[PDB]
């Protein structure tokens, strides 16, 4: 049995971090080098301001940082000393060319894969992490097989990653599995035997899934559009409760005690945000317009076209509620990342709210606890509009002063707990909370008898 | 019987060098001036370098030039003197207003019908042989009758031109048939009389066709579909072949070995090119939406529309082969002329792939034996953009070392004989060649043998 | 080399018996012996009557039948013998399921198949001779495959026909090319060259051309698919033509000077027919649906609609230059049959021409030379052909009383009649709707008699 003993990581971002630095934690005996082209990124990891913000990161960091863990720009050495490279780097959508909106971005996968090539001698096991279109892996081994080098043995395995934001390190620590895909050989299945043992230091073996490398690339994009359906699903359920009296909390709480269905997955929402679940299901259908499955295509992007819809008329809703005009009215943003317990603001719905409501000219003042101001002013920029519109705030209380309406768009504790009679003192009248995830729930009738109009998802006005 | 013995063509291009070239090689006794707006291609038409490359065009100007033949720009005076006008102008495609993108523009037209009656006395003979939209000759004659002057009598003729680019000399010195329209007054008949008097110097009278105006202006948009349609049709074909296994060339000759179809334009390419055909077509698809043919409209759209499937899919071949990006990626476009043995690259092809390799990010390096660099980098324009992913040539090798793929989109004779051991030595792995015009046929196992991925229209991969 | 000297060929319909009487007859060391289930058929091969009537038949025929040509229904006995199988069973349109209306229907030759392997040991050469579907090959070399047995060598080869009706026995003595496809096989390619050596016989070897099996399928549709475009161009032009002043019939002439575009299928009609050209563009376009090339799926369909089309807008001419009303209006049809000189009407443009005007309540009076009434009958059958359609014996008949006169086919006859004595009759105002350009030369006078003249490609 041959054993990893040496650890590269192409990637140094909320994947390749976490999952790196749990490893490392893990398996004193593993020297894990987490390499990016990005210095000032690798620079933060070896400092005390972390580039993420991530629950217990930090502690896990520090445990491991400089004894087996190690944060480098140097990416050739990197990989010629490695047992086993991770391939771990962003696969965004295509904003270009063919494909452009749907397709998967694959251009800095190929830059790994050359790389590797490039710098590596003997044995070495590549596993790619980053979730990729079915067969992506059979394309880094023609390239491996195109460039060989004597006694050059590179095995690739398909090893997807399925931590959320927020709860990586829990996730990382207890997975529910862990999957690796490689195919049928002698070399193939010692491959994934070795990265295997690496996971058994900490993962129990019944948790560990082993399948052929497509079943597993498979896996990531069917797991992450069957998340991203039930929110969208629930979200379609909200809509319907508003026109008829129903409740959706009180619908998802019915339907989720179904053993079948299951519990979790079904708090509706102005909508679901975050770097992957629409690029992944958008790769999927584009995927399945490439297999001419254009049946397949259209059923997995209604998963989108809800999750748009969702937005919008969560949008028209201020605009209409607010006498069907917002230009020049000042509006609080309560809520920036993509959901609680990150920084991380990559495709929040609160960017788009933001957008919609900047179309008309609103005044935004934007709060939230973690992301910081700077990506805000990113995200919202093409930026003469943002100078114009949009206000980063300090405290929740300064984003409210004198405004028409409270916009919660992401669920951190901090806003049901607010002082919302010192909130209505100061606003603009009448004064107007729009509940984008449901956090107020319980708080209606007081909010209410203090003077607000309270609207949320899922009931009906 | 009326003798022409001076001849003018105003348009100075592709069409109007050329046929005055042979009328006066042919014609020891008319002299012939051809006019131009362009100071700088009436000088060079003046220079040892003429400002189009054409087979055997040098010879037969050189023979001729200051004895019967003449450049000028003094357009009023060769006008003032003619015993017939040729109108040989540019005739393109609307890119504004009403029809853009389908109706013809007729502002050159006009501008020529203008400045005809405005400098005109007595008998002269007008000659359209621009390709017209049917009834073109209509409002020229409208013209001349609104600003009639004492004894001045304008004949209008419709005499179109069948001559292809490569092979003008040849086409003008022996041509299939000349083509005359004129009405059927005893004037009209007296000009067309006139008009085949000169062309019977050297074209047989059995292959001088004389008809009405609008049936000769009918007959040169007809042909010019018929044309462009067989070429569509055979790429459909191809289409089908790499689907099934069927081979291209192997079902052209079967159905061109069919007396009534004919063995002729059944070569499959990325796509027709050329100022005329697309143009042409979508002119009469103009025309029968004018004149509510709607049917008729749509039936030619499909030529326009397949060939537009035909080179997109080549171009989303290259992407889907080349691992699904191009980003940074070293490509060569071995051909940019429309076709071989012009330097014309007016709606070439290779345009629209080096275009659809540009969105994507390519770095395209483009070689063609004819084609000047300049006009390459006018073509590319819209250029930040060229100035980064573009690099122009010297020699096909230098083309190829380090690309990942090599793209013939010109059938030159050149690309068949390079050596391709050598080119895959120094190309990127794995090598990549894509034949967009068959040129490379028989050569296949070789190509294989020696390294390549080899991949042509209407052959199944 | 491999030398052919028995063959068998499955089914003696239209393709099958000419083919295999002009084998016979070129080369008189093979017996060739054609056979089908239909008995009747297979007596009537053997009798003075042939059940396929093309010119030059029956003296083919006669000429080696008994000697080395044979008609029969023992099918097993002729297969088990054969050298080479010639499978020309029939492949008719499925009219139901998956592909109704445009997919061809298997079940015949997928039965051969079966019979063939069943009563086959050693090597045979088995050769598709009728029209299929692109991979039809694939599933013969298939069905052979799963029922192999020891020492069986079954070649599957693509020979498709080019016979054009009326012209079969000319197109089979000097066709423009024979057609043979094969696998690149050394198996396959002395396959192919024992058929070579059969029609070298009488076929210029320079007129042979072999091909990939896939290649050879696909080149008969996509050869018929390249005709019926010609016809649908030229009938494009033609109603540019009459909205324009310029005549289809110069335009035509002109174009056809090109000797890249050439000079064969630009007469202008009011729309192609026969049993070939719809149903094998429909399959084409079946089969780029079926192989997800949707763009070159309508590409082909617009030779249908614009067919389609070119007899739509010459019903509703005749209809609008009527005023807009033909209930019981009397209406000569001049021509039934799909071309001249034939009494086959099948896809025939008289039939979709005389359907719209029935469905108008015209009523029409019909005359052929050579189409019998019993199938004119037929094809405008479903009520109103007992009620609105009438076979005349003779065009003066059919004209007499008549607001128009429409013609429908080409016959050389039309040009010929005495059209003062039918103007005579005619209730006037009196029109002709010439649909093949026949009275072409015949404008000028028939409009001093008094005639409306309407012809398709030109305003007279
Ligand atoms: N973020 C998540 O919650 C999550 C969860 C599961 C799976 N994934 C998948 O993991 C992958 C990475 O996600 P992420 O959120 O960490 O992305 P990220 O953008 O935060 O990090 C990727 C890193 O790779 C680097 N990189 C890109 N090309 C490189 C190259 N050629 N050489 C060296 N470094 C290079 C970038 O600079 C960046 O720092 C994606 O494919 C994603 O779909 C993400
Ligand atoms: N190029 C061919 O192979 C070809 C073949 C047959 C027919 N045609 C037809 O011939 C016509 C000309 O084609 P071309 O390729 O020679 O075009 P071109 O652009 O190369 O040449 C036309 C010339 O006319 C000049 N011009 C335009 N307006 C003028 C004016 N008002 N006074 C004086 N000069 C003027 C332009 O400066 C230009 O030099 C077009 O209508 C085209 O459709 C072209
Ligand atoms: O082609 P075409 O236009 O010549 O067709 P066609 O209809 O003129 O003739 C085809 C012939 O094939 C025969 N046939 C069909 N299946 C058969 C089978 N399994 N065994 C024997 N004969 C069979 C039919 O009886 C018919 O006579
Ligand atoms: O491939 C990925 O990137 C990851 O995507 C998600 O993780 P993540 O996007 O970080 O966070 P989630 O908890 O799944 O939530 C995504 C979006 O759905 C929203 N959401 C989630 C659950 C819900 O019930 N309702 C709802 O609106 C969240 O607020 C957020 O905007 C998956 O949960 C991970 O398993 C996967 O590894
Ligand atoms: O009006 C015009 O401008 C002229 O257009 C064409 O001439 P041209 O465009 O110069 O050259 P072609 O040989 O017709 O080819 C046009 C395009 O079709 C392509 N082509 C041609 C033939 C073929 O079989 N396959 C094919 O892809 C050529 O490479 C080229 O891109 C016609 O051939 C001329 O008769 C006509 O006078
Ligand atoms: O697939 C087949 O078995 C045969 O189909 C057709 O033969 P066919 O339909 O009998 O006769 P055609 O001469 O092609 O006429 C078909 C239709 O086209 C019409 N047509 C033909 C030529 C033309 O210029 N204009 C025109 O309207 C004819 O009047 C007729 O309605 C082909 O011509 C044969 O090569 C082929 O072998
Ligand atoms: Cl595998
Ligand atoms: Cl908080
Ligand atoms: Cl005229
Ligand atoms: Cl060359």
């Amino acid at each position: 049995m041959f054993e990893i003993k040496k650890i590269c990581c192409i990637g140094a971002g909320y994947v390749g971090g976490p999952t790196c630095s749990v490893i490392a934690h893990m398996c004193p005996e593993i020297r894990v080098t987490v390499v990016d082209v990005n210095e000032s990124r690798i620079n933060a990891w070896n400092s005390p301001t972390l580039p993420i913000y991530e629950p217990g990161l930090k502690e896990v960091v520090e445990s491991c940082r400089g004894k087996n863990l190690f944060f480098s720009t140097n990416i050739d050495d990197a990989i010629k000393e490695a047992d086993l490279v991770f391939i771990s780097v962003n696969t965004p959508t295509k904003t270009y060319g063919m494909g452009k909106g749907r397709a998967a971005d694959l251009k800095y996968i190929e830059a790994c894969a050359r790389r590797i090539v490039q710098n590596s001698n003997g044995y070495k096991i590549v596993t790619e992490k980053s979730t990729v279109p079915v067969r992506a892996a059979e394309s880094i081994r023609r390239i491996f097989d195109a460039n060989t080098k004597p006694n050059l043995n590179l095995q690739v395995l398909s090893n997807p990653e399925f931590l959320a934001e927020g709860t990586a390190i829990k996730d990382l620590k207890n997975p529910d599995r862990v999957l690796i895909g490689g195919d049928e050989t002698p070399e193939g299945q010692r491959a994934v035997q070795a990265l295997c043992a690496v996971y058994e230091h900490w993962v129990p073996r019944e948790k560990i899934l082993t399948t052929n490398t497509w079943s597993s690339e498979l896996s990531k994009l069917a797991a992450n559009a069957f998340l991203a359906q039930r929110i969208s699903s629930i979200n379609s359920i909200s809509a319907l409760c508003e026109a008829t009296g129903a409740d959706v909390e009180e619908v998802a709480t019915a339907i989720g005690m179904d053993q079948r269905i299951g519990n979790k997955f079904l708090k509706a929402s102005v909508g679901f945000g975050g770097s992957c679940f629409q690029k992944d299901v958008l790769n999927l259908v584009y995927l399945c317009e490439a297999l001419n499955l254009p049946e397949v295509a259209r059923y997995w992007q209604q998963v989108i076209d809800m999750n748009d819809y969702q937005r919008r008329r969560f949008a028209s809703r201020i605009i209409d509620s607010l006498f069907n005009t917002v230009t020049d009215k000042k509006i609080a943003i309560l809520g920036f990342a993509f959901k609680k317990d990150t920084g991380d603001t990559r495709e929040s719905s609160s960017i788009y709210i933001s957008k919609y409501l900047m179309d008309e000219g609103a005044h935004l003042h934007i709060y939230d606890p973690k992301v910081p101001r700077e990506q805000i002013v990113v995200d919202l920029s093409h930026d003469d509009q943002v100078s114009r519109l949009v206000t980063i705030s300090k405290d929740p209380y300064e984003a409210c002063d004198g405004a028409h309406a409270v916009v919660i768009c992401t669920e951190w504790d901090m806003f049901k707990e607010l002082d919302y009679e010192r909130i209505h003192k100061k606003m603009l009248k009448p004064a107007f909370i729009f509940d984008g995830r449901r956090v107020l729930d319980g708080l209606h009738n007081e909010l209410q008898t203090i003077g607000f109009q309270i609207e949320t998802i899922g009931k009906k006005v």
